[PDB]
């Protein structure tokens, strides 16, 4: 019942300890946090939003490493969070501002990163089926994508440009 969703709300304490165990044989454990929130996408209002702020910080220790599998499988958890905008207040937008300045960082990696923004574009056409300055850092990873395989994250910056 809504103790499900007190256990999601314990589950993003549960994934900031996956953010520690991010930072050190768990990236298979990230594997595996893309396919059960793949299924908690697929089974799905400030308390979720305050989980996604939770995973905001999860999404921060995972910048760090953007192993190769569990970014690759990061893809798997961001088109997770695609469905899980496909479910349906200002914190939301600081996590956009933490996600674009990471694409800066990301242009230096390899196609994992590609494939976090391929799926996190499913998140955009997501939220379009449901602050400004974020898109146009979103704008300087289409400097980042099209400058230099090259048609992945070209692709996520058409919908970037949203």
């Amino acid at each position: 019942y809504f103790l499900s969703a007190a256990s999601r709300p314990l589950c993003s304490g549960g994934h900031a300890s996956n953010k520690e165990k991010e930072m050190v044989f768990c990236k298979l454990g990230v594997l595996v946090r893309h396919r059960i929130s793949l299924f908690g996408n697929d089974a799905t209002l400030h308390i979720l939003g305050q989980t996604l702020d939770a995973r905001t910080v999860m999404k921060t220790g995972l910048e760090s490493v953007k192993f190769l599998d569990n970014a690759a499988e990061d893809l798997e958890k961001t088109m997770e969070n695609l469905k899980q905008g496909q479910f349906t207040t200002t914190v939301a937008l600081l996590p956009m501002l933490s996600s674009l300045f990471e694409h800066i960082g990301q242009h230096q990696f390899l196609e994992d990163v590609q494939v976090s923004c391929y799926r996190i574009l499913t998140s955009l056409y997501a939220l379009g089926t449901s602050v400004e300055r974020q898109r146009s850092a979103l704008g300087e990873c289409l400097a980042a994508f099209a400058g230099a395989a090259f048609l992945e994250t070209h692709l996520d910056k058409h919908n970037i440009y949203s």
